Order: structure tokens, then sequence, then C-alpha cells
């Protein structure tokens, strides 16, 4: 079958992953562009080894039961196919990530329905049939393009309690996909998903706050202890903005204040305590855009994007050595 | 307790229009339905249903002046009142999804955050609510997805209790008569009876049994339907329809729900939705598509039924 513990069962191959995300929101136009090929091509210069190939799936509300994805402006199956065939032809290992973002703006997190099915209201059966779909989809297209990982979910914390629901979703999943599965989930919850058993590797988003690392280490090294899982971040990173590294996750803060070092301190921060752990199995950084900024430009640039900042060197000379 | 003959007031709750004189015309007028109660609705604002700060007696919103007035009108006019302040999203979420992790997060608003707000808005009105006289408090109106609260509900109450001390409901949203598991903390169990035509039967049966499971009064603090082509398959979807008229469709809602629900011992009542503060012209009602029964054929099947032997 394929319930296993430190090692995923050999026939769904646990390596170290060194990587960043490449796609995000997953926009057909920037995707097709040349730009997206040198963007790719630059992103191979952290000495990555793993590429999460991310875009959006769309849903109108956080209480709507229905995503839409493959649908303009989002990417195409043929835009899928080529990310993940150029990471492969740049000798990258590739994590697929849909995520369903919501049109209103809400954050995924919140997305919710009663626990009671009522007949006039949107019921969980009808969104998770929905989410299955979408996730179908996109696991078969994994399977097709020799994807090492699949990422079933990303921070989807107010769905986390509909545990039958969800292992019925991986049931579905291993039907079509053979490989690596993974759930990302948010920030501080690592020990409140019931149903890590379900999935190959554990991982989460590593957003914690400058000062923080050494209590997160410990923090997270008993769950991961208590699950006996692989366990690695599925994104972690920082904005070059003032004071981001406090709340390294809101991407709303302090627009248009840069500040490198402060992106650098974090990452020194992040690598100082999380390394070499027998237990811990990497980073995927978050994150590298299709069309990438000219380096000129990258001393003015306030994303996570660490493309000509010092924080690519801190990246880099982590990735390179022998820790 | 009393049988509640009720019909809701003022809602959506706009100091204009409570100022205006047509309010004070628009609550004689209601008393012609033969009530003995009325509930006086207006509302209090959070920006989205995520956010955990509630703002009320501010522009637009009614005055505590406004609200005092239209507690006095209403007893002057031989009426027992239930004060119901209700939060809605300025977003349009409907407050039901109100909701916040289980798990407090530190860069999240927690249910800490929200409670404490609410716990201002609601203890704001039960002390108006003492100060003015009201028979009873609503202290909340189907806020599903915080139901599950149930020791910051219980430990709510208890502030309520300190400062108000007349009948305290909540109102559970249709379908959750069952679900709620703190009835034990208020006086009063009610619902949102928004059950579609063709259901009163089931629902009269279902509902019976859990109030026996529960041996508390029961009322419906909420319960009516648009005049609106097939409302009645959906009488709580205030967007359905828009301005296609039925006024039959409203009248056969009514007709149904006081065929099965009236003299049953363990039930007290309706109070029904509703009124507004504007009252528009009779010559217009034919034309209208609101919950209001002014000037329709619902009218009279409510008035026979309050003015029955039943
Ligand atoms: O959702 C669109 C925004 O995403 C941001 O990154 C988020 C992302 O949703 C992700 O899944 C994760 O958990 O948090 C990331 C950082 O907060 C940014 O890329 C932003 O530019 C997008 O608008
Ligand atoms: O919330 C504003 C709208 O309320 C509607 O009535 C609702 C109301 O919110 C109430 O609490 C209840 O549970 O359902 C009622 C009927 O759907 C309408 O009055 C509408 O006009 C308002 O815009």
């Amino acid at each position: 079958h394929h319930s296993s513990g430190l090692v995923p069962r050999g026939s769904h191959m646990m390596d170290y992953i060194k990587g960043m995300t490449w796609g995000w929101i997953g926009n057909s136009e920037d995707w097709r562009s040349n730009e997206a090929e040198r963007s790719m091509e630059e992103m191979t210069n952290l000495a990555i080894n793993w590429t999460a190939i991310a875009f959006q799936g769309l849903q109108e509300t956080a209480h709507s039961p229905d995503i839409t994805f493959a649908e303009p402006p989002m990417v195409t199956d043929e835009n899928v196919r080529w990310a993940i065939a150029k990471a492969k032809s740049l000798g990258l290992s590739v994590i697929l990530k849909p995520i369903v973002n919501v049109r209103d703006g809400t954050w995924r997190a919140h997305i919710n329905f009663f626990d009671k099915d009522v007949p006039c209201e949107p019921t969980w059966s009808q969104w998770f049939k929905s989410y299955e779909s979408f996730m179908l989809h996109y696991a078969k297209l994994a399977e097709d393009t020799g994807c090492e990982m699949l990422c079933i979910g990303c921070a989807m914390v107010q769905t986390e309690r509909r545990e039958k629901e969800w292992r019925d979703l991986i049931q579905k999943v291993r039907q079509v996909y053979s490989g690596i599965i993974t759930y990302n989930c948010d920030k501080y919850q690592e020990d409140e998903v019931t149903w890590w058993d379900a999935v190959d590797v554990m991982s989460s988003s590593g957003y914690y706050p400058i000062g923080s690392w050494e209590h997160h280490e410990s923090r997270i090294k008993k769950i991961v202890e208590s699950w006996q899982k692989p366990f690695f971040f599925m994104e972690a990173g920082c904005p070059s903005r003032l004071e981001s590294g406090s709340v390294p996750n809101d991407w709303n803060k302090n627009r248009g204040q840069i500040d490198m070092d402060e992106q650098r301190v974090f990452y020194e921060e992040m690598f100082k305590f999380f390394h070499g752990q027998k237990w811990f199995y990497g980073f995927m950084l978050w994150d590298w855009p299709a069309k990438l900024y000219r380096l000129e430009d990258a001393s003015e640039n306030d994303d996570y994007c660490v493309y000509g900042k010092p924080a690519a060197e801190v990246i880099k000379s982590f990735f390179t050595s022998n820790k």
C-alpha cells in the first residue's frame, strides 16, 4: 500500500530539497513569454536541485463550492508541461503545486463551510468534489510529466478538520499519481493536521519571525519525531522590506519601503537553526517570478524574490556548503 | 412565558430613517397586525467575516437616542419589546460565516479579540435594554460559525446577566435548532423559521422533538417570505427574483406556517420578518417585493391568525 515513516515506500521514489518556487501566481501570458525561459535559467544560479512549479486555480468567495482552473488568465496544460520539461532540462526535480485562490481576495485559509449540511447552503461535499476535480487534473499531469512530488494543498487551515474528506481525496490521488505526496500546512500548524500519516512527507510554511527560529526548531523537531515522517519547508521566504522580518508571511506590509538587509537577516537566522538535522529535508523557498526584473532594478524591488539581492548570496553559500 | 405575536421593526437600523416623522406612522400602522410584541432590530458592523472589530452607534447606524425612541414608542403603543442588535459585515458576507482559526496564531486575529469586541457591542445594548425596560434581549442571530465557541458564548451570557435582568434568547439559523450545545445558558430557545412551502409539517415534528429534549420554551425569532416569484421555496433568500412580484406566494407561506405551528403548549409563537422604519404607500404595495406584508394578502392571514381562537 502506501503507509510509511521516515522514508516513503520505494515505489513512490528522501532527497534533501534545495528549492525555489517558480511561476507564481500562474499567468499563461507570463509563462508563454521568452522571458520565462531566461527567468528559470537565472534561478538555477541559486544552486537549487528542486523547483516547485506553483500556479493558481480560483473560486469566487471563501464559501463557494466551484473551483475554475486552466482558463484565462490561468496557466494552460501546455504552459504547465512546458515549465516542468524546462525545469527538468535544467537538471531540477519538480514539485507540482496547484494552489486555490479566492477571486474576492480572501486568504484561502478561510475557505470553509457549515459542519451541518443545510438544504439551501453550499456543502463540504460540493466543495471537495470541485477540489478533487482540480487536484486530480493536476495529479494526472504530474504523472504524465514525471513530477517527483505533488503538493495536494497549501495552508487550507479551515478545511483541515475535514479528515475523512482529505483522506478520501488522497486515496483518489494515489490512483492516478505514483510519486511523492506532500501537504503544505500553514505557519504554526505543524501539530494541528490529524492526517499527516496519509501523505509521504510533512511540510509547512516557514514564515517564522526574526528572533524565533531557535524556538521553532525545537517545537517542530518534537512534532516531526512524534509523527516519524520526513519534514521540510514547502515555503520559506521574506520580502526585502522595512520590518518584513517580524511578519515574513505578510505580503502586504510596507510596500515600496525597501530593506535588503531585513531579507538577508531572515535567511541567515533560518539557516543557522535549520540545516543538516537527520529529521529535516530542507527548503522550498518563496519565490521567483516567471517574468524576472532586471538585475539593475533589484535594489528597488520589494518582492520575496532574492535575485540581485544580498539574501541570494546567503542562499547560494548555504546550498553549495557541506552542512 | 408570553405567547409572542410579533413583527420585527426598523431593520436595517438607519438613524435618518428612525428619526423621520415617517418612522412614527410606520410603527403605528404595524400595530394593525394585532401584534403584542415587536423586535427592534438594527445593525452593528465589522469589515470582513475574519476581522475582530465591531463598530456600532456611529453614522449611519442608529444612535442610542433613536433606540430609546423606538423602544418607548413601541411601549406607548402597548407592545412588549425584544431588543435585537445584529452584527453585519461591510463586504456583504452573511454573518453566519464570521469565523476565526481554532488555534491562536501570533500574526492572525483571534476569537478572544472578536468576542471582546462582540461583548462591547452586546453589553452596550444589554445596558440600554435594562435602562428602557425591554422585556427580552436577543444576544445573536444565526452566528453559525461562532456557535462551537461554547466557553466564550457562556462567558458573554454571564456578563449580560450582570447588566440585564430580563428574558434572554439566542436566535439560531434555520435547521440549526438541535446544533447549539449551550441552550441551557439562555431563557428561551429561538430560530429563524424560513422553512420552504411543503416542509412545515416535517419541521413541526422535527422541532417538537428537539424542544421536548431540552424542556425549554421555544418560538420563532424570525419567520417571513418576500412577495416574489418562487420565494416560498427559499424564504430566507432576500436576493432571489428581485422585482418579480407574487403576492400569492407570500400568502401561501404564511397559511402553511400557521396551519402547523399554532397553539402547541411547547411553542411560544412568532416574531415575523419584517417591517421597515420608512413604510411604502399603500397604493404601492402591489408592486413591492419586500418581506413586508403591509397592503398585501398575507397581512390579512396574519391579522386573522393573531386575533383568532387558536
Ligand atoms: O495569493 C497571492 C499572493 O501570494 C503571495 O504569496 C503568498 C502565497 O499566497 C503563498 O501560498 C503563501 O502561503 O504565502 C505567500 C507569502 O505570503 C505573494 O506572492 C503575493 O505577491 C501574491 O499576491
Ligand atoms: O442583512 C441585510 C439584509 O437582511 C435581510 O434580512 C435577513 C436578515 O439579515 C436576518 O438576520 C435573517 O436571518 O434573514 C433575513 C431574511 O433573509 C433583508 O432584510 C435584506 O433586505 C437586507 O439587505
